């Protein structure tokens, strides 16, 4: 991890040694990160990785500029929003809609480009027939967080081309009439999450098969997140070049090099909480 000067270091020496004071006295204790535990009961000779826990708080100074009172005050945002919410039970423990989980496609590709072999897809655009996902607001939400978090479980956050994430939309099908605020609504929501919860996870996002009449569409939504993020879009009007950036995607649909499975056959189901992850969600259900 580098560090532009010292005094950037210095504040993640500080920060390294102010989180234990931090997360009990303003965060109520709770030290899951992402399914990591950061906060150094001695079972923690057992459940706590330092290089996890340092490189998950340098990637917290990235997303902050290294503006120190700044980053505490996000890492108090994240670990409350992490409790009062509940993203690891989003993933592994709620049940969704099922139309819903047909549209959530998680894949890895062990032997992928930097931070491309973790993607997760959305398949969007099969959603235009069914509006009324998006009048629950809350409940899609919490589909969604739950299938970031599992795209979560599959990064190594100490390496170095696989400590970030990749996501691709496809909106084949999207007509430019039913772009009601129902959909609007979904996309903010969840989108103020992703940016106020989830900084320094994202490497690229690829929205696949876009009419160029959806222009009005891109630029108002774009307003909604942040330059970092936005310089991570690309937008592809045909959906068969997505290979010439995703090398092991499905060569059906997505131009990619796989000949032998689709998107489908690619998924991966077996998701399994992290180690960490699993202890905090089972000893949720004895305290009810
Ligand atoms: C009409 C059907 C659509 C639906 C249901 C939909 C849904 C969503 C949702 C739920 C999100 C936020 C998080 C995401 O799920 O990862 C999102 C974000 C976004 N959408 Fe769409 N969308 C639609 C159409 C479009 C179109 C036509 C465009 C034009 C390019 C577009 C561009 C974007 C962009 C740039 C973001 C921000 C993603 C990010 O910040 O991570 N969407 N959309």
């Amino acid at each position: 991890m580098k560090f532009d000067n010292d005094s950037e270091k210095q504040v993640f020496d500080k920060l390294k040694k102010a989180i234990p004071g931090i997360i009990k006295e303003k965060c109520a204790g709770y030290d899951e990160l992402y399914g990591y535990k950061l906060n150094p009961q001695e079972e923690v000779d057992k459940y706590y990785d330092e290089k996890i826990a340092d490189r998950l708080t340098y990637k917290l100074c990235k997303a902050y500029q290294f503006e120190y009172s700044t980053i505490v005050q996000n890492l108090i945002d994240i670990l409350n929003w992490r409790r009062e919410f509940n993203p690891l039970s989003c993933a592994y423990k709620e049940v969704h809609n099922t139309e819903l989980q047909n549209v959530g496609i998680l894949t890895f590709d062990a032997n992928g480009d930097a931070n491309k072999k973790a993607v997760t897809w959305n398949l969007y655009g099969q959603l235009v027939k069914k509006k009324e996902l998006f009048q629950n607001v809350d409940k899609f939400v919490r589909y969604r967080i739950g299938l970031m978090e599992k795209g979560l479980s599959l990064l190594d956050f100490t390496s170095s081309d696989n400590n970030y994430m990749t996501q691709v939309h496809d909106y084949k099908g999207v007509s430019v009439w039913r772009m009601d605020s129902d959909i609007k609504n979904c996309s903010k929501t969840v989108i103020g999450i992703f940016q106020k919860y989830y900084p320094e996870l994202l490497y690229a996002k690829y929205f696949v098969n876009v009419p160029t009449v959806f222009g009005w569409v891109y630029d108002l939504i774009k307003k909604f997140v942040d330059e970092t993020t936005r310089k991570k879009f690309v937008v592809l009007t045909d959906g068969s070049k997505l290979g010439q950036y995703l090398k092991d995607c499905p060569y059906e649909g997505y131009g990619g090099k796989d000949k032998k499975n689709n998107l489908t056959k690619q998924n991966v189901t077996n998701v399994h909480p992290t180690e960490y992850g699993l202890y905090i969600l089972q000893k949720q259900i004895i305290e009810d």
